[PDB]
């Protein structure tokens, strides 16, 4: 399965599934500072799923590794902003992360295999 471009539609598909998940609701749009005015004192680089989807559709990811780095930043930002492990929004981030990781693993493997096949000779 050596299609070097297949990861893009696979990532679009996976973002559609993440948008259907009720657990994505807090992460679907950039954090609002009016409710969280301290947010940028804690978080250096905000990230959200709408920004990831727009970056993909603009043609501004070169690989699924780059997309994966931004999605992982959504989750590390939640983990750094939470005052406790027993946070509703943090617990939503941890279920959504498990779902994402379960689905992205084949996307990454197939892409990396395709690149290795391209440079086989
Ligand atoms: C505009 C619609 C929602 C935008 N998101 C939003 O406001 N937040 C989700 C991300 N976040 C957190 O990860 C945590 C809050 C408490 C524990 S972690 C801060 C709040």
């Amino acid at each position: 399965s050596y299609d070097i471009q297949a990861w893009k539609k696979q990532c679009e598909e996976l973002l559609n599934l993440i948008f259907q998940c009720e657990d994505s609701e807090p992460f679907r749009q950039p954090v609002d500072l009016l409710e969280y005015p301290d947010y940028r004192d804690i978080i250096d680089t905000p990230m959200d799923f709408a920004t990831v989807r727009e970056t993909l559709e603009a043609g501004n990811y070169e690989s699924p590794m780059e997309l994966c780095k931004d999605v992982r930043l959504i989750f590390s930002n939640s983990k750094a902003y939470t005052p406790s492990k027993r946070s509703r929004i943090y617990s939503m981030s941890l279920r959504l992360s498990a779902f994402f990781e379960e689905h992205i693993s084949s996307v990454l493997s197939d892409y990396k295999s395709a690149l290795r096949f391209h440079k086989r000779n």
